[PDB]
């Protein structure tokens, strides 16, 4: 009855960033995973460097693969508020941010490979 559950699979747009492939969790604070007409949910960062944060469901997809990169920076920059980001939405990742990525991918299929149960238990990260 909910769109996504602890462990789903999600790229999540965060505005100055590139959609990028997430994790569900709980939150290891309110122990909880979402919360008035738009519903959040707890994510954590795919990286080398991972982080969470709280995203809305509308900046959320669920991920098949590193095949739906490149349409939904097309979506997304499609119109984005300056045509600054469009620019840089549209040319492929550059800088610090870039290395992280392609970590973040990596992670995100060897993660489809498993189960919920494991997948969580190696992929939910502490701090």
């Amino acid at each position: 009855l909910l769109k996504y559950n602890v462990g789903d699979l999600v790229w999540s747009k965060v505005s100055g960033y590139p959609w990028w492939p997430c994790m569900v969790s709980a939150d290891p604070l309110l122990h909880s995973y979402t919360k008035k007409s738009a519903r959040q949910y707890h994510v954590q960062f795919f990286g080398d460097a991972p982080e969470r944060a709280w995203i809305f469901e509308k900046s959320l997809v669920a991920f098949e693969g590193e095949g739906q990169f490149e349409k939904l920076c097309q979506e997304s920059a499609k119109q984005a508020p300056t045509k600054a980001e469009k620019i840089k939405l549209l040319k492929p990742i550059s800088g610090k941010l870039r290395a992280q990525w392609e970590m973040g991918i990596v992670q995100a299929e060897e993660a489809a490979s498993m189960s919920v149960e494991e997948r969580k238990a190696k992929f939910t990260f502490l701090y």
